[PDB]
C-alpha cells in the first residue's frame, strides 16, 4: 500500500472529523487556520477549488495561506497539550507554513512510503482543535 497515516496527535476531547471524501475535489490548494493566544482554534482545507466544512471554534483570528500550483505538503510538524497548539506545513517548494504558538509536546510527521504527499487531514474538534492526523498518499 502507498497510503500511510501520521497521528493521532492531541487529546480525546471533541468529536471526530475527517476530510477523507474531500480528496476527490482535488489536491490541497490552500489552508485556513484559526488561532488564538494559546491554541489552534479551527481548521479549513481547500481541496482543488472547494473548501472543506469548517471545523473547530470561533474564538480566534483566521490565518489563510494559498499554495502554488503543484505545491505539495511533504512534512507536518506541530505541538499540542490537551489541544493542538502549533502546526508547520513543509512543502516541496521549500516553504514552511507555520501557525500558532511554539509550546507543548512536539510531533514530526513524515510520509511512510515513496513519493507520497499530504492528501487529507482528520482529527478531533469542538470549540478548538483537540487532535490532528495526517493522511499521506500518491
Ligand atoms: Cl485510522
Ligand atoms: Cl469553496
Amino acid at each position: 500500500r502507498s497510503s500511510s497515516y501520521s497521528g493521532e496527535y492531541g487529546s480525546g476531547g471533541g468529536k471526530r472529523f475527517s476530510h477523507s471524501g474531500n480528496q476527490l475535489d482535488g489536491p490541497i490548494t490552500a489552508l485556513r487556520v484559526r488561532v488564538n493566544t494559546y491554541y489552534i482554534v479551527g481548521l479549513q482545507v481547500r481541496y482543488g477549488k472547494v473548501w472543506s466544512d469548517y471545523v473547530g471554534g470561533r474564538n480566534g483570528d483566521l490565518e489563510e495561506i494559498f499554495l502554488h500550483p503543484g505545491e505539495s505538503v511533504i512534512q507536518v510538524s506541530g505541538k499540542y497539550k490537551w489541544y493542538l497548539k502549533k502546526l508547520v506545513f513543509v512543502t516541496d517548494k521549500g516553504r514552511y507554513l507555520s501557525f500558532g504558538k511554539d509550546s507543548g509536546t512536539s510531533f514530526n510527521a513524515v510520509p511512510l512510503h515513496p513519493n507520497t504527499v499530504l492528501r487529507f487531514i482528520s482529527g478531533r474538534s469542538g470549540s478548538l482543535i483537540d487532535a490532528i492526523g495526517l493522511h499521506w498518499d500518491v
